[PDB]
């Protein structure tokens, strides 16, 4: 919308839970498909904003697309990722620390947003995630989590702490239809 320059780190769970075939053909393939749609729409409606994409896989965070305002970079990252099998543990901490490395070099007057699609029941982290959360709050990184089905306490806390106590940024999707809607709502800039 040109008025606000956004930085959005799209963070995708590509861990073992994402193999599940309840969402079709499996959760991984479905999220990627909708993330692709999200990228096109995000850049069409935020023409001077930026995105970077991170995945959670094998206990690690991995950068799949660097921060840029070129939709094709992010589409290409998502397409090379959809051909590979989700695996191992998800680590919210590793992902959130990587996101800091992506966001911090960026000039201060851009928004700092992390959008996580989470399909797992727990996080497996190397250290103290609450320290990482402290860091996020102080550097004003706002975190939204789109969760599949099940309540995960740390997600609730994460989104609450980085959104001025507001608990509406941890959201549960049960099907494609609601996932599409949640992504579309992310296309619109954050309130306050």
């Amino acid at each position: 919308q040109r008025g606000i320059i956004r930085s959005l780190i799209l963070t995708l769970d590509c861990s073992e839970a994402m193999l599940e075939k309840d969402l079709r053909p499996n959760r991984h393939a479905m999220i990627i498909q909708y993330a692709i749609d999200f990228v096109h729409e995000f850049f069409d409606q935020n023409p001077i904003s930026q995105m970077g994409i991170i995945i959670m896989r094998n206990g690690l965070a991995q950068l799949v697309s660097q921060v840029s305002g070129n939709p094709q970079d992010h589409i290409d990252a998502l397409k090379s990722i959809r051909k590979q099998e989700p695996k191992g543990n998800p680590s919210l901490q590793n992902a959130l620390e990587m996101a800091r490395g992506l966001l911090l070099p960026v000039p201060a007057h851009c928004t700092r947003e992390v959008l996580i699609v989470f399909g797992s029941l727990s996080t497996t982290d190397p250290g103290d995630i609450h320290q990482t959360i402290d860091s996020l709050v102080s550097e004003k990184i706002r975190v939204k989590v789109l969760g599949l089905s099940a309540q995960v306490a740390i997600c609730k806390e994460l989104c609450k702490a980085t959104n001025y106590g507001d608990e509406s940024f941890y959201k549960i999707l049960l099907d494609e239809t609601h996932l599409k809607e949640l992504f579309n709502e992310a296309v619109t800039p954050l309130p306050v």
